[PDB]
């Protein structure tokens, strides 16, 4: 599992209009990155993402550059989930076969549910450099979330 | 690879309202099954989902009782498909985990775009039994059409 102070993987994430290498798409950029299990999910889709579009200024103006969303989905599922949720500020980031994640080590198996999966988790970005991650405990949503988020940019 | 005359594995598919066996929903029923690699993709979504939808009532004249569709997608981006598709004929199956569709053997990796998912195909199931199969080419679309099924169905 990735620490606070490691660079990410040099992996790939997909966009619908790219394969954006993530070394090069958050370089020079302080990046809040959160992850979902899963497109058009409860959670995902009442809380965690929504939470993120409402704070989406407060963020930037705090010193973030970029808003993004990962998730264990392809680009076209990503696509047609940021259109119904209006994410116009956020950018979502598809990892469709888990190979982002999975070097991350923060997977998890969701079993018949939808496979692999990505743990949910929130990191600060700065320079292609983790500066904070918060990863969430099972089934739970506290850590993740755009207020913790911002409680962090406080210091 | 399943073939025609056999009855399916007594595997699960879930759905958003349940984990059904296929083997307790398809007995007693003539049912044509068609699979897509991906909900929100373009084929499935403006090509193969749509055929079944205009062509639903014409199969079920010629003594089709329930036309389904199976991805390798959780339940939450079925059930937003079909909503998105205005599919209310089309009972939309999930294999999240891809674990029906491997015990077909009709699984094909999409490498970085999805991983693991169907490849595209129909099935015409007569109580459990496989009547009719067909397995399209890669990246084709020609005979897992609701076209194609309908044809089938008039020998």
């Amino acid at each position: 599992m990735i620490a606070q102070g490691q660079t990410l993987p040099n992996a790939t994430l997909s966009q619908l209009t790219v394969h954006h290498p993530v070394l090069e798409l958050f370089a020079g950029k302080k990046v809040v990155l959160f992850a979902v299990p899963g497109a058009f999910t409860p959670t995902d889709s009442e809380a965690h993402l929504p939470g993120y579009i409402v704070l989406a200024d407060q963020l930037k103006a705090k010193g973030v550059d970029l808003i993004a969303s990962v998730s264990v989905n392809d680009a076209f599922v990503m696509k047609a989930w940021g259109e119904a949720q209006n994410a116009e500020e956020i950018l979502m980031l598809a990892d469709g076969d888990a190979s982002f994640t999975k070097a991350l080590g923060l997977e998890m198996d969701t079993a018949g549910f939808g496979g692999l999966r990505s743990q949910r988790y929130a990191m600060i970005i700065d320079n292609g450099v983790v500066t904070t991650l918060n990863v969430e405990a099972p089934k739970s949503f506290e850590v993740s979330n755009a207020e913790t988020i911002l409680a962090a940019l406080e210091h």
